[PDB]
């Protein structure tokens, strides 16, 4: 099947276009071919500083009849900045403004971590520390609810966070709507088997953020793995006369998984899409998750000491 059910009666499409570091000079360009080789759902956010141009691809292929509105499944976030309950409708009604949309299928808590209110995505001391907002999940969960109660958004849920944080959430007395995706990094070097079990066993749908390893992360390092390059996946791809993307697309699909990866490339676009077609063996998928190094790419080190910080707990 190609969507997935969600806690609030939506199907979302398992397989979705990524657009951190798509350029704003090229990702119109990116989102109009995708919707045209049959890309449904786009995850977009904020701070990802495109949104304006995803709008604006979106609403052309609209007004060309080549979609309708109900048949696509756009994503977007609340960035850290904007956690305080006074914020957050803004935040999101300028997500709504830029993107063209009158409501968005899914809006997720980007990190657990508030950030200082102001301008800058990243505030930092002269010392090079995160400063954070004097904010908590709980308070920022409520304030997300409002936006579902007024329409804004069909479905809410979280990003970023580890199982102590979903289950502040789920634990809630009063809790009017519970999380219904929880987007993550997962890929083969980081293949987040117990917070993924934590998750499906609580009816929270899982995202499969940086399916390829994110190779254009903006601190990536010669001495890091790199997925796309591995020679034993390299090989694995080989015998199913699929490109190594594919089979790292493949892999969290066979897990239950919804994935987003990203491209502004047009070839690589389409090639990414075409993964309905073949199936990882069980041998495939017991070695594709053996890679697993517990070695995650997504995190920032000025951000340690953040209170809410998801990563010291072990999953
Ligand atoms: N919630 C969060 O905190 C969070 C964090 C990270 C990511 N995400 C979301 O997840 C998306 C995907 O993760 P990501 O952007 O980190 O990285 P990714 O999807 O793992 O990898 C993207 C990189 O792979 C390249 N690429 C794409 N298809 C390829 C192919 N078929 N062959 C070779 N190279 C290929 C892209 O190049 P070109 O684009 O130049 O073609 C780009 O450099 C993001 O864009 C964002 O939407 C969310
Ligand atoms: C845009 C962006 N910038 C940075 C620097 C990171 C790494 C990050 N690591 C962390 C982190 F550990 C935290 F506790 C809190 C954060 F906001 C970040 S952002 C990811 C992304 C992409 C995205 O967020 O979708």
């Amino acid at each position: 099947a190609s969507r997935i059910l969600l806690n609030n009666g939506a199907k979302m499409p398992i397989l979705g276009l990524g657009t951190w570091k798509s350029p704003p000079g090229q990702v119109t360009e990116a989102v109009k071919v995708a919707i045209d080789v049959g890309y449904r759902h786009i995850d977009c956010a904020h701070v990802y500083q495109n949104e304006n141009e995803v709008g604006v691809a979106i609403q052309e292929k609209l007004r060309e009849q080549v979609v309708k509105r109900e048949e696509l499944f756009i994503v977007s976030k609340l960035w850290c900045t904007y956690h305080e309950k006074g914020l957050v409708k803004g935040a999101c009604q300028k997500t709504l403004s830029d993107l063209k949309l009158d409501y968005l299928d899914l809006y997720l808590i980007h990190w657990p971590t508030g950030f200082k209110p102001g301008k800058e995505f990243f505030p930092l001391d002269e010392s090079g520390n995160v400063v954070p907002s004097d904010t908590n999940i709980l308070d920022t969960w409520a304030a997300m609810e409002e936006l579902v109660d007024e329409g804004l958004v069909k479905a809410i849920g979280i990003s970023n966070f580890n199982h102590l944080q979903v289950e502040m959430i789920l634990n809630k007395p009063g809790l009017k709507y519970k999380p219904a995706v929880n987007q993550i990094e997962c890929h083969p070097y980081l293949t987040q088997e117990k917070l993924i079990q934590y998750c499906q066993s609580k009816g929270i749908v899982v995202t499969a953020y940086s399916p390829l390893g994110s190779p254009d992360r903006p601190w990536a390092k010669p001495e890091d793995p790199s997925l796309l390059e591995d020679p034993r996946i390299k090989a694995i791809a080989a015998k199913h006369n699929k490109t190594t993307a594919q089979v790292l697309i493949r892999f969290p699909m066979q897990r239950n998984l919804v994935v987003i990866p990203k491209s502004v490339t047009p070839e690589r676009i389409a090639e990414n899409f075409k993964v309905f077609d073949f199936e990882l063996s069980s041998q495939d998928m017991t070695t594709l998750l053996s890679y697993n190094r517990n070695w995650r790419v997504c995190a920032l080190l000025s951000c340690t000491s953040h209170k809410d910080y998801p990563f010291h707990e072990e999953f």
